């Protein structure tokens, strides 16, 4: 999922709009958009679809206000209720959220037999904002200063386990964003100067959300820690976390992130090329042997993966697939891709995609390499082999339907039928991208190795999880 | 605005849905449906429009659930009911009437409680000021006498009229009148077998004979109603002085004739409604040379019935009502009514309407009667001069704007451009009301007679109104 | 079906719109509205659903001009249109019994191909083959009533029609038998300057502010040029009035005049005949109240109580608001308090299949009701219409091949009487007497159009 | 525009959604399907949109019949605006289109002086659609021949001017296709055997890609094409003086990567162009020193890499597009398509490589999103030569009075967009790179560039056009 927050001196409706249209990619199921008008009062606007379709004119002169977070969700259902959530009392609280929670079944519990609270969703968006409603709950005087705030969040952090990128609003207060003790989920910290006067801020789960609004970056906001925005437009920072650590999400780098992006002091562009020149030289070493007359990128996200691995095999970089811009509904990939045929025709082509979940992309797309002449069709992913089940925001297939699970190389080759198969290495992966902020020790990288950062992860909850 | 709730062992979806479009001459600005699924979920849709236009298939099946309510609301591009908490335990709460210290209420809830009120209706304000007395018990789950004790610290808190319908998470629905019992609210049953029976209450008798709901009674003033999630029924008066003091106008007007309000069949009563306007003509226009009564459609149609009889002068349709009636676009009330030309020429007519308030569709009724080639034209008035604004849950002009207001019978002639004018006693109106059941010694008709029954209703909120 | 079309001065858009509102009555289906710009060309807004659901602001927009024509129809939409020659559109209120025949022309004859099933596209078309014989322009009155006329001969049925001819003006016909309704109507803004409409009812004309002038004859045609000028001319061989005997009893408006007859004052009549035949047949009837079911038969059952001396009271209440049902009680609500331990008489305008009258009898006993009787204040419908009227087949008619008893006795009623087709017609008459002979297909089985027996004939033959 | 036919053995109601759809980006202001059922009749939907919007399973399940056409439209009122237009004399004939007529006046003139056949539209589809239907109505038998209905498109070819590649349906008859006299507009045929052999036309062979059919041919400039209901081909040459004057910017800029016309790789011929334009800039700017070569998604991607091979520099992505765009409410810049990827630009001297300038808008503020990205000399190369003429053949571009290269020499137009240097590809090398895939093209049109329209009628409306002046 993607979110974002504004903390203007003018109307943020359309801001929050565009900011949302370059966070699209993070989430397509459905958007949202709420803000705070001149008499304190919520005004939202969420439903089904893109952001396009979504917030029609109608809805966006009814978005009034100086101050609005907005959400874009990733699936997980669909037909439930959409972010961001809101609730009345205390104040009035809304909060749009990126990642998952490990025990939402136990705070749902907590939260009606110690505070009668109803969650009326599946939706841990919702045990979030309800979490961190109660611990704001317990001060009886007002206005809140800055300190009950963040000791409010300092308690959530102490009652919910997992990864989460949160931004929330207080009626008469101010916008509040605050990220796991892990780093796990992406969110950074913006500015713009209207005047001498007046400064806007916002957050976001990617520095582009910045970018296209001509607000300046000024950083990542660490592990553990909970940015303030008084309506006044007052900045206050706080550590609310006992023991953080920069465990940022590996596969925000390898396919999620935009690649203009800037997670933790790492160009995704950068880390991205760098995949494909440790992946490139792993080619050159494990396939030495072997007779390659041209490289093609599976579009778009190994584009230029694909590129820096022809620079170093020294071969041919070609655009042997074309994706369409537009795709239709059928009341078969190949509605996504068509193959330049005189591209394959009696060639032998390494073809290079960023990932292989299930095998049925992967499977097809070779058959049109074939179906287009070409001899040999070596396939090559740029990230490592996807064995284990993502909780920490990225929601995946069941670990059955995983193609790796349980599987080698040579046995996920044969059944996606490719004449070679070349995974990328974690740790090539882990240098690849280190090399961009080597202050960065360890990632995330569950669906890797299977060991998750947070501790509190069986099989039990796993079995659950599928039903 | 009209009112449904349903405790059955059904789905009440469609049950709910015939039943507003049954009542939905209450309020066609808006609609709105709120259940309990399997799962204890609230599950809701409501929107601006008409039930029809609200609540498509997708709707429906996503309003699951053996237990809900329902509202149409009557104005406009606010929130609409109903309205929902979701602590402490989960309420929601559906409305029909007005509060006359709203803003004090609305005060107290954010002090207090630090519950903040969104919206401007005061729906929401009695949702909140009930939820915030269940909050006052620490067990669980709530009993009977705990509800009660909830709804009658209520009482002592809120003024003016109110018929209101709930729905407590885990508890079952709840449903109470005002002191005044100025707001039409009826109780039903239906027995599906012997084992289970199914409660229901609607603001008009007409709800419960659409369902097939057996009639038990209307709802006491100051009484409250609650049906358990098991079908378990429990009354209690939480009320210190209930009163029958039923809203007159909903007899002249509002209801449907084949409502029974407090024992009145509203068609009986508006037939001595023309009983007396009748006999009042005879004595005070007996001079007078009239050759047809002629009904404004369709409320006085058997009330200009009734006076044609007791004049001993002939009934004749004069004019038609377009049963479909369409837009103005920017790129009067001709386009509601048609003269029958015939019905017209060379008489004297004499035209019995349901009311005056501003004044205009009197004066261009009387002109096409003109145009149609009438010689003089006589209007009969089969309710009294309307002098004062209603806070009970009737929508109508400023005091300004009301023609009968700081003006005389005769003032009011000559500027709606008739021949005779003559409006019914309020006497005469109660006396023809109260002969179907001599129980009620008073009635609500501030309208009328300017006499407020709560007494709380002093100058300056009657001037604030005005905003 | 009904239809309009108004030849004014300033945009007509709304007001069309307004026409088409009080005529909704004629169907709920679909509607159209086509109007001509100044730059000549046709501006066309035309899908399923009520007029205020089919037209939007944004097409109101679009449908700029002085000049238009709108169509509601009884369940491709309406108006169509063709290109050649000049352009012209057409709205159709009535039905083609030789259809098919028409069709098997336009294409062998004329090349002309016909893309839906609707009749009015065969009639545009046939009427537009006949304006295609001409090769000088501007066209002349005198050529457009040779065109219509030609049409007269070609086509068979009944039918009410108007449309518009690109570059020249509005024309509006009437088919040779009378049977279709259809009004004509002005309004003078200055001396020099006259808007000219017509309508399937008179309330068009009134809802609009235009003066009454006359119904269009039978086999008659109008004619009104971009200029403002009106042309008329019988373009019919043998006309004769019959009108739809229907329409006074339940389809038209009751403040509409057909034909020179109130259709109010004409239902009023139909209770007094109904009335007397129950006094006469029924003597040892024992009713408490008269009962009338919303909307049409409440001043018909009004009127039965006065010759009966018996009580009127609203037994019945309709519900003014439509509810979906997903995957009659829902229209009609009954107060139980004027059915209680009486015997009523219940007054419908029809019976057809005999499933409304069956439930509605039901409610009455619901409500406690000791003898149910039923009065139709028309005769048996035992026959199919032909002529533009919309029916479920004759197989589904109850009437049909069953008696008066047999009726009563599956719909369930103590008591079933209906009104003596001569006795209607009187009713009718009475109000212009020059009205001879009624179009009741579906009463008495009589076809007025000298086609339809033919069509028989040659069915036989098929049976041998 | 874009236009596809489809004539089949099975309902090809899925198989022009699909064809339309990887041809959306011919135009994506409206969109129209139009098929013949069992009954031989009509079906049509069409309304503006993109295709996914204009198309949704009710109206899909009415689109009926084994046969059928369809057609996207670029940015011009009402739906009934939109193609494909339809007449129901003689016989009922529907024709979509795609190009650009240069006598609609006088057609619409001489179609009601001497045929009384009314034009309700300003689409000059509607007029190409009347004069085929009022050629054919000359005839007076049925069935028409094959010979029949060439002879009406031969006919309409001697009346019509300008550019178009038409695809048409006759009730009762079969699926007619043709291309104009220049061969302009872009029209490829294929065939798919399931056992019967089917058969469909496109604007470009994309469309067959995706549908599975076999690649056999470009329509020939001023050739028919003619397929029966039953399955039989006819192919005819139509036009007196045939040539081979094919579009130049469909390879430059609208024509997708993976097409092929005639007998020209897009991709190829965009790498060529790269190429070209790499050694002009190693020629002209032997002193200019740049850092990295960066691209203006997504045309010049694949251009602006072979440049920099040529240039022996650096290529990297310095913008990204943003795939998803949405409105803008009132109550237009470019970065709600682009946004800059900053540590790219700082502090160096980059070249960027944009496929065209026609306003000189865009190109000046995608300049400054790199300056204050920290760029410090922003070169401009352009894969396409100075656009200073307006197209009337079919393309679709701001008037003539908003072309910035329009009397104005290079170094005027680069202090305008605010350039420290700015190249344009001559119209010679550009002409060798597309021909040199095709030598056999001796001609192409761009009009565009240097104002030499291949239609008669242009040249000589404009001495008309002088000759009012006096
Ligand atoms: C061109 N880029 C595409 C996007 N790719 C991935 C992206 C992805 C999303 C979530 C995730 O979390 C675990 C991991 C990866 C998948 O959507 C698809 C397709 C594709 C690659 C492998 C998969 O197809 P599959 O192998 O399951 O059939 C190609
Ligand atoms: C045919 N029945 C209509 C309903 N009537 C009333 C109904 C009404 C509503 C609120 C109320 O509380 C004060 C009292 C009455 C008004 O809607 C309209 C029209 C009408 C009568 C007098 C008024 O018209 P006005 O005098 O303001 O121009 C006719
Ligand atoms: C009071 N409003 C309705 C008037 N009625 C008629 C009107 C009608 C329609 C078509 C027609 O063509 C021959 C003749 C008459 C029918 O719509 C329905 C319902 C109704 C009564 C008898 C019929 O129901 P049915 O007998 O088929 O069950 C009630
Ligand atoms: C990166 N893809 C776009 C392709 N471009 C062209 C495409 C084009 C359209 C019509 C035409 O007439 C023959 C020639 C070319 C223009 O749409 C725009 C924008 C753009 C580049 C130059 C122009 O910008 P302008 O200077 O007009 O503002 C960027």
């Amino acid at each position: 999922c993607g979110i974002v927050g504004i903390a203007g001196v003018m109307p943020v409706n359309q801001s929050i709009y565009d900011a949302l249209t370059v966070l699209q990619h993070r989430g397509q199921d459905a958007a949202g958009i709420i803000t705070i008008d001149a008499n304190n009062c919520f005004r939202l606007r969420k439903a089904n679809g893109l952001v396009s379709d979504v917030f029609e004119a109608r809805h966006m002169q009814r978005l009034q206000g100086n101050m609005g977070i907005g959400h874009v969700r990733y699936p997980t259902s669909s037909a439930s209720e959409a972010q961001p959530f809101y609730v009345n009392s205390p104040y009035g609280i809304t909060l749009a959220h990126n990642g998952n929670l490990t025990n939402a079944h136990e705070l749902r519990k907590k939260l009606f037999e110690e505070k009668r609270r109803h969650i009326n969703t599946t939706s841990d968006s919702e045990i979030l904002l309800n979490i961190f409603a109660s611990e704001l709950d317990n001060f009886r005087h007002y206005p809140l200063e800055a300190d009950n705030i963040f000791a409010a969040i300092a308690a959530t952090n102490r009652l919910i386990r997992g990864a989460y990128a949160c931004v929330a609003m207080i009626i008469g207060h101010g916008m509040v964003a605050f990220r796991d003790p892990n780093g796990i989920r992406p969110l950074v910290l913006g500015k713009r100067d209207i005047d001498e006067n007046r400064t806007e801020y916002m957050v976001a789960s990617e520095s582009v959300a910045l970018d296209t609004l001509g607000f300046d970056f000024l950083r990542d906001v660490a592990p553990g820690e909970a940015i303030y925005i008084t309506e006044e437009g007052q900045l206050f920072t706080r550590q609310c976390a006992d023991n953080p650590v920069s465990n940022p999400c590996l596969f925000e780098y390898v396919y999620f992130a935009r690649p203009d992006s800037f997670i933790d002091k790492i160009s995704v562009y950068s880390a991205r090329v760098n995949m494909g020149t440790k992946l490139g030289e792993k080619i050159a070493r494990e396939w030495e042997d072997l007779d390659i007359d041209v490289v093609i990128p599976i579009p778009e996200t190994s584009c230029d993966i694909a590129l820096e691995i022809a620079r170093i095999l020294g071969k041919p970089y070609r655009q042997g697939f074309v994706k369409n811009r537009y795709v239709g509904r059928t009341f078969s990939v190949r509605r996504k891709l068509n193959a330049n045929r005189a591209e394959f025709r009696d060639k032998n082509v390494l073809l290079v995609d960023d990932s292989i979940v299930r095998g049925t992309t992967s499977e097809q797309i070779i058959e049109m390499a074939r179906e287009a002449g070409a001899k040999k069709v070596y396939l090559a992913s740029a990230a490592p082999e996807i064995r284990f089940p993502n909780v920490y925001g990225i929601d995946m297939p069941s670990a059955t339907e995983l193609i790796a699970h349980g599987r080698e190389v040579d046995e996920i080759r044969q059944i996606i039928g490719a004449d070679g198969l070349i995974f990328q290495d974690l740790n090539d992966l882990i240098d690849a991208v280190r090399a961009e902020n080597p202050d960065i020790q360890q990632f995330e990288c569950s669906v890797f190795n299977g060991v998750y950062v947070t501790k509190d992860v069986d099989q039990g909850y796993l079995d659950f999880l599928d039903t």
